[PDB]
């Protein structure tokens, strides 16, 4: 059926989403899972901030809708079309990138289709497993150890790092993979278009 989480709301706002869920028989949870069908984002009059629920929502090719879907569907005393409320973008990667949509329609051709990714080093605003979960949803295959990369010529390995979380340009010294920054993933995921690694490469010492 339907299952929702919310992002960037206030309790009153949440109250409304509840009221909405209550009336329409929609399941409403604190945590996002595979089952979650909808992510309701606080937006301007339809840009939201980039939250984790925001990313995993796109990663799952789910319904990433602005809070206005809710308040209107209450105002109209009926449930409107997820289609005319969607999140057209966000502050970070442009107010007009249509990420979520792209994501819904692209469930065959996933941006990280046929990749091997190792989220290496420590991470901040994201549990690594969540970052990892993210990339699995985008058709990447997760590696956990630099040295566990597959030898098949067909596959492409990538080391993802978040430089902030350290006290690491020697990666290229420990394997033969490109090193990029978490922004690569994030940026790729919002836009749902696998980015030119170029911008994101980290210097690897010989
Ligand atoms: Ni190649």
């Amino acid at each position: 059926r339907m299952s929702m989480v919310v992002s960037g709301l206030t309790p009153e706002e949440f109250m409304l989403v509840y009221k909405f869920a209550r009336k329409h028989h929609i399941t409403l949870t604190n945590l996002i899972t595979e089952e979650t069908t909808h992510v309701v984002m606080k937006t301007d009059a339809f840009v939201c901030e980039q939250t984790l629920k925001y990313f995993l929502g796109i990663a799952g090719g789910k319904w990433v809708v602005s809070y206005f879907w809710v308040t209107q569907s209450i105002k109209e005393r009926k449930m409107l079309n997820e289609h005319d409320f969607e999140v057209r973008g966000d502050v970070v990667n442009g107010r007009n990138h249509q990420g979520p949509k792209r994501a819904r329609e692209s469930q065959d051709r996933k941006i990280f289709r046929g990749l091997e990714i190792c989220c290496y080093g420590p991470f901040t605003n994201m549990p690594t497993d969540q970052l990892e979960w993210m990339v699995q949803l985008c058709g990447a295959s997760v590696v956990k150890e630099l040295s566990s990369f597959t030898l098949g010529t067909g596959v492409h390995p990538i080391v993802v790092v978040q430089p902030d979380a350290w006290t690491f340009h020697a990666i290229g010294q420990m394997c033969e993979a490109p090193v990029v920054t978490r922004e690569w993933v994030l940026d790729s995921v919002a836009l749902y278009q696998c980015q030119e690694l170029d911008t994101y490469l980290i210097p690897q010492i010989p």
